[PDB]
């Protein structure tokens, strides 16, 4: 029923504006409306000797962020989207219709299973 609402950022800043954002929609009680949080990136384990690991992932979709919240309220979305275009990691949208860019199911799924939830 809810739908993945993806979003732009700066590149760089993602990673920052994540705890800065996840903090602010913890903070403020937005946790009843978003529900998952996947960032566009692959994962990739590499491991030479036992003791030490190192995991890396490479981010498929550059300043992009997957967010399966609930914005389907009726005409404008929730105060989680004032939110996320106050919080310091936002600059803007994509700049074609509308503000937010929700993914489509066939399209969520691709972009799940390379994240870390299908596989």
């Amino acid at each position: 029923s809810i739908e993945w609402y993806a979003v732009h950022t700066l590149v760089g800043q993602e990673e920052k504006a994540k705890a800065n954002l996840e903090k602010r929609i913890k903070a403020f009680g937005l946790q009843d409306k978003i529900f998952q949080v996947l960032i566009p990136t692959e994962e990739v384990v590499e491991l030479r000797e036992g003791g030490k690991k190192e995991v890396v992932r490479k981010k498929l979709f550059p300043g992009y962020l997957f967010i399966q919240m609930d914005l389907g309220d009726e005409e404008e979305p929730n105060e989680a989207w004032e939110v996320v275009r106050g919080t310091p990691g936002i600059t803007g949208f994509v700049g074609a219709g509308m503000r937010p860019v929700p993914l489509s199911p066939d399209e969520v799924r691709h972009i799940l299973e390379v994240s870390g939830l299908l596989g």
